[PDB]
């Protein structure tokens, strides 16, 4: 039961992870909150779920470094004892066009955005198996699907969480767990390619990771990207 | 607020369609269940809402009927004054290879599931225009989006209302008012395409449109397809 399950949720402390914390605490979910500094941030996402009526912790790390995954998944078993939902939030971006793109720039998103989902996916999917029971949303976004000048980097980086995300759905799937991801547009020069005229609010790519992570309904639902974008991409 | 709210589904009085109806009218919306030829069922579906606490009428209509269709509409707002969220869901198969497929088998998969959309989508926009507010869902199909031999008038009326549902979700974007489909698989040989092993059910589909129809957080979704398909389609 919801009541009794527990969220992981990386790069939890504002923004669209605070918003997903939230909502995932909001049915009844323990959640952990991860950051990977702005600890204080974390803790008022913590305070914020305690005085709604829920249980929360804020646990420090770093998702591209292996070590740090390991101990934030340790933690986590130590405090609630399981893990029911992975949301890998956490990302980077260094945003400039591809010919003065260094190397490092290149390399550290695709370090945290890429390979830090490989490391969280890996870590929590035995767990996930073993209990036959679990879902997985990976956050990508419409630059990963359409484009965007300025994010070789992040683009490579999203759209390659979007194929690992379709493997991993058919890895798993033989246990019942589901592996999706969520598509954010431009959430709170643009408003030209956002046929609902608007930024997006944090709320509602939360509420969105909420129903695949929670509701009944996408018990069968996995393998898939669901766009919270207002139109931008379809 | 959704207790004020009304949905009209058409092809509700069975399947995917019925549980539609119920998981809608369970949000608290009023709802119109409708039928063609199926109006002992259709009565079944509308007690059931009722004995659940919740308000239903049966409309007889072949939406396929331009004529029936205004009917439709002005039997529900005679009832009901205002029309919230559209759900086009009723539909037909008339399998056969292509080179077997008769002109009047092509003629009517295409005027009723896709014609059908057309007509019923129109006479609601200018509704919801008017009111600034509203939700449409097509109910489409994997096979409209990756093909299925035996079916190439069902995959071509499907895959039409994809597009249809893009279009329309770009012209009705600046009120606020969404256009989305979502795309079932096999619901209650065929196994080997579904990574989920299993068939969905019939609520599993509806707690996906009841989604997109009522949660605040899809008010920043529109013009997406959204599969329930144990994975067949990625």
């Amino acid at each position: 039961a919801l009541t009794a399950q527990v969220a992981l949720v990386t790069g939890a402390s504002r923004g669209i992870g605070k918003a997903t914390a939230l909502a995932l605490a909001a049915t009844g979910m323990k959640v952990v909150v991860n950051y990977a500094q702005s600890s204080t941030a974390a803790d008022a996402v913590v305070a914020e779920i305690i005085a709604n009526g829920g249980e929360a912790i804020a646990v420090q790390a770093n998702v591209a470094n292996a070590d740090e995954v390991d101990q934030l998944i340790k933690t986590t078993l130590d405090k609630f004892s399981r893990i029911d939902v992975l949301v890998n939030n956490a990302g980077i971006t260094r945003d400039t066009l591809l010919l003065r793109m260094k190397l490092e720039d290149w390399q550290a998103v695709i370090d945290l955005n890429l390979t830090g989902v490989f490391l969280c996916t890996k870590a929590v999917s035995k767990l996930m198996l073993k209990q036959k029971s679990g879902r997985i949303i990976n956050i990508t976004s419409v630059a990963g699907m359409m484009g965007n000048p300025g994010q070789a980097n992040y683009s490579a980086a999203k759209a390659g969480v979007i194929g690992f995300t379709k493997t991993v759905a058919k890895e798993l799937a033989s246990r019942g767990v589901t592996v999706n991801a969520v598509a954010p547009g431009f959430i709170a020069p643009i408003l030209q390619f956002i046929p609902l005229a608007r930024y997006g609010q944090p709320e509602e790519v939360a509420g969105t990771i909420r129903f695949l992570a929670t509701d009944p309904a996408a018990a069968y639902i996995t393998g898939q990207t669901f766009n919270v974008d207002g139109g931008m991409v379809m």
